[PDB]
């Protein structure tokens, strides 16, 4: 599924991410948009053999098993296809144990090099929420 911009938003909103560990709704929509381009199915292939998957592109070196990254943990204890879902639960469900990892948000590249330091709430204007 690919997620309008409001529409993710609120979903995400629904799902307790607006101000999670300081990071406003601006912030997971921007990332959201970098990552993924919003698209629930978006797979990526490093150049480790890990692969990202999903809107917020969790990795499987780390967070997810996806049966062909040896010696990766499953930290989010979820098969990395659980994140391709247009149900976007188990990747926030997941989003929240990174963030929360000591790093905070800086764990996303994109949202590093595109969304940290930027007027983030642009992402949620308009939206009705
Ligand atoms: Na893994
Ligand atoms: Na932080």
């Amino acid at each position: 599924k690919v997620f309008g911009r409001c529409e993710l938003a609120a979903a995400m909103k629904r799902h307790g991410l607006d101000n999670y560990r300081g990071y406003s709704l601006g912030n997971w929509v921007c990332a959201a948009k970098f990552e993924s381009n919003f698209n629930t199915q978006a797979t990526n292939r490093n150049t480790d053999g890990s692969t990202d998957y999903g809107i917020l592109q969790i990795n499987s070196r780390w967070w997810c098993n996806d049966g062909r990254t040896p010696g990766s943990r499953n930290l989010c204890n979820i098969p990395c296809s659980a994140l391709l879902s247009s149900d976007i639960t188990a990747s926030v469900n997941c989003a929240k144990k990174i963030v929360s990892d000591g790093n905070g948000m800086n764990a996303w590249v994109a949202w590093r090099n595109r969304c940290k330091g930027t007027d983030v709430q642009a992402w949620i204007r308009g939206c009705r929420l």
